[PDB]
RNA sequence: GCAUACGACCA
DNA sequence: TGGTCGTATGCC
């Protein structure tokens, strides 16, 4: 396959490498024949002979255009002529794009910052990631003592496949060295031997790549990971950095694991025992640094150094594939996808689907234009939840209900507002018209995708073989992504193909469609929803059982399925026996097996008081499953009148801006502001733990440090009553009656 | 983008 | 007793 491109310049050129793996053997190809260009639409052809001479500056040399050829290309939806501009170097772009532009007889300038190797994998119609060849994988990590890197890393600690190994400066895994320079020279030595195509880290793009470049300085070590000899790339991205490694992979996952989950730790412990449902051993850096002095507990530390090798490797293995097929799908090389928004991830694909249809590519956004697009967004169609515990409620929900209205209505700038069409499709509410005539640019795609992702699903029923299945998995959710992130490409502030009207049209059709399949389902089937949130609804009868509520619920289903147009599809996923909705976003079901779903409520939020989860989970358990809303109350009162005294023994919030930026001060920021003084480092993510103690005062005033939990009764009314005045309200009990 | 809670200030 | 403004955090 291929697994990165990118360019080195020899003798003012610019010269394309390919790294790709072919039977088991890695191999770099060379392009010396690609050369970087732009788009000018010009006010007449004769032009050309006027702009083809302009020239600029670099660094002392001069800046010319090689080369010119004119060309017809598609612009949203419109034929258009404009000449391609070649250059010598990538380079040049930026030097002359500004006087090309500014020239009288040029009405504007196209495609002119993109990147050098990804321009290469598009116009060659290049994809990484595609075939059967199987890729090494080595995942690794390091342990320092506790400004940056003053301390020495203790140990080195990498798995693979085979099993994991500790190199630190008594054990058959193990390897006990003199010195840190020893150990950092073997950790080397161990990843030049095995060879391995994909690096996997846990937070190596900003700690253990950075960590490991400044102890080499400081001990003169070449740290030549890379297989053509090269030292790790750094490289920056917004406000962070970003590793690479030339002939590999750096597969960060802490990127990758932050977009696709909300835990709300994200140690490599917690995500892991997420992800498997296992635990992890936990040790601090303060813990390894005594080790070494003292000569004991090395084994411990070297046990839980081993074992963040280990699942680094594991969640490597379960997420490589499916990052491997968001790779295929838009593209690009693993790295770029893995480390990139979602937002660039649409844009590198319909850069790509633009340059195989010839399809021009509308410029970034101006900072002018992008403040001119940041206005408010009018919101998904939300219904209030009503109050209290209902019987006997169902759920549906669309399937794809955004990608199936920008399919049905062919929701396209190219479309809107078109004169001259037999067919139109008319928003709702605010009236744009779509023309039905010809699939615009985006439908057309979107449209493709669905058909592929369901031809992919019949696939993965009729095949025998489990692993061609789990694979069509990952491409198929793959699929799911990518559709997904469509809909907010169009409001996307940043985006090229960005379009207001499609965007407000998309929201206005979907509440459409779910406030009249509402409509009829009271209307017209005698059923009242409780709650509802843009693509779905709880809803139910009065007086019915389990078997009467799927049985009736079909039959909406197919009357508003023979209605509902096109792709526009309604779906049964849920069945609940009762229902506690105590405000929008917040709710707790309970099914007939006997599980329940939270959302929303005090339980995930981190500001939750530890111990309280056991009442929490009987008041739910009680009113979900008894019914009995007095019975809640007197568990709530009587743990609180046992709590007086005869009970069993049973607030962390993070900075986002500096104390001097922050416009106001909470309880938690008067405690960091106060540390400036008192010195101790703050930066944004670090978390104030902090108590309120019984004293007259500011709230600003009473916070205290953590360092500086004791549950005497009184702690038991600290924010207990906001958790369950309004859960508890609906059954006519006041927050004063719970006390 | 929506949504929840309240912190701070002011009456 | 009632308001605005702003902060930390969860969803679809």
């Amino acid at each position: 396959m291929i697994l990165d491109t990118d360019y080195i310049t020899e003798d003012g050129k610019p010269v394309i490498r390919i790294f790709k793996k072919e039977n088991g053997e890695f191999k770099i190809e060379y392009d010396r024949t690609f050369e970087p260009y732009l788009y000018a639409l010009l006010k007449d052809d004769s032009a050309i002979e006027e702009v083809k001479k302009i020239t600029a500056e670099r660094h002392g040399t001069v800046v010319t255009v090689k080369r010119v050829e004119k060309v017809q290309k598609k612009f949203l939806g419109r034929p258009v002529e404009v000449w391609k501009l070649y250059f010598t170097h990538p380079q040049d772009v930026p030097a002359i794009m500004d006087k090309i532009r500014e020239h009288p007889a040029v009405i504007d300038i196209y495609e002119y910052d993109i990147p050098f190797a990804i321009r290469y994998l598009i116009d060659k119609g290049l994809v990484p990631m595609e075939g059967d060849e199987e890729l090494k994988l080595l995942a690794f990590d390091i342990e320092t003592l506790y400004e940056f890197a003053e301390g020495p890393i203790l140990m080195i600690s990498y798995a693979d496949e085979e099993g994991a190994r500790v190199i630190t400066w008594d054990l058959p895994y193990v390897d006990v060295v003199s010195t840190e320079r020893e150990m950092i020279k073997r950790f080397l030595r161990v990843v030049k031997e095995k060879d391995p195509d994909v690096l996997i880290t846990y937070d190596g793009d900003n700690f253990d790549f950075a960590y490991l470049k400044k102890r080499c300085e400081k001990l003169g070590i070449n740290f030549a990971l890379g297989r053509d000899g090269s030292e790790p790339k750094i490289q920056r991205m917004g406000d962070r950095f970003a590793v690479e490694v030339k002939g590999r992979i750096h597969f960060d996952l802490y990127p990758v694991i932050r977009r696709t989950i909300n835990l709300p730790t994200y140690t490599l412990e917690a995500v892991y025992e997420a992800v498997f449902g296992q635990p992890k051993e936990k040790v601090y850096a303060e813990e390894i640094t005594t080790a070494w002095e003292t000569g004991e507990n090395l084994e411990r530390v070297a046990r839980y150094s081993m074992e963040d090798a280990k699942v680094t490797y594991e969640l490597g293995k379960e997420f490589l594939p499916m990052e491997a097929q968001l790779s295929r799908l838009i593209g690009q090389s693993l790295w770029d996808v893995s480390r990139s928004s979602t937002g660039n991830l649409v844009e590198w694909f319909l850069l790509r689907k633009a340059y195989e249809r010839n399809e021009l590519a509308p410029n970034k956004p101006d900072e002018k234009e992008l403040a001119r697009r940041h206005q408010s967004h009018e919101g998904g169609y939300i219904k209030e939840p009503e109050r209290g515990l209902w019987e006997n409620i169902v759920y549906l929900d669309f399937r794809s209900l955004y990608p199936s209205i920008i399919i049905t209505h062919n929701v396209s700038p190219d479309t809107l507002n078109r004169e001259g069409c037999k067919e139109y499709d008319v928003a709702p509410q605010v009236g744009h018209r779509f023309c039905k005539d010809f699939p615009g640019f985006i439908p057309s795609l979107l449209g493709d995708l669905l058909e592929e992702r369901q031809k992919i699903k019949k696939r993965m029923k009729a095949t025998i073989d489990p692993i061609e299945r789990k694979l069509l998995d990952y491409r198929q959710r793959a699929i799911k992504i990518l559709a997904n992130s469509l809909y907010g490409y169009y409001g996307y502030a940043r985006a090229r193909w960005y379009c207001k009207e499609c965007a407000e049209s998309v929201i206005a059709w979907g509440r459409e469609y779910l406030t009249m399949t509402i409509k009829e389902i009271e209307e017209k089937y005698g059923f009242k929803v409780i709650y509802s949130d843009t693509d779905g609804f709880f809803a139910t009868i009065p007086g019915a059982d389990a078997e009467t509520v799927k049985k009736k619920a079909m039959e909406f289903l197919k009357y508003i399925n023979a209605k509902l147009p096109g792709a526009l599809e309604l779906e049964y996923e849920g069945f609940y026996k009762r229902g506690l909705f105590v405000t929008k976003k917040k709710y707790a079901v309970i099914d007939e097996e006997g599980k329940i779903t939270t959302r929303g409520l005090e339980i995930v939020r981190r500001d939750w008081s530890e111990i309280a989860k056991e009442t929490q989970a009987r008041v739910l358990e009680a009113l979900l499953k008894d019914g009995d809303v007095e019975k809640a109350v007197r568990i709530v009162k009587e743990v609180t009148e046992k709590l007086s005294k005869y009970e069993v023994p049973p607030i962390h919030k993070q900075i986002t801006r500096d104390l001097k930026d922050y416009k106001a001060t909470g309880p938690h920021v008067a405690v960091a502001k106060r540390l400036a003084a008192r010195g101790v480092k703050i930066r944004p993510g670090t978390v104030i733990s902090y108590i309120v103690l019984k004293g007259s005062g500011r709230i600003v005033d009473r916070a205290i440090p953590f360092d500086e939990k004791y549950d005497a009764e009184y702690y038991i009314e600290k924010q207990v009553l906001p958790a369950v005045e309004r859960i508890l309200r609906a059954f006519g009990y006041r927050k004063e009656d719970l006390r």
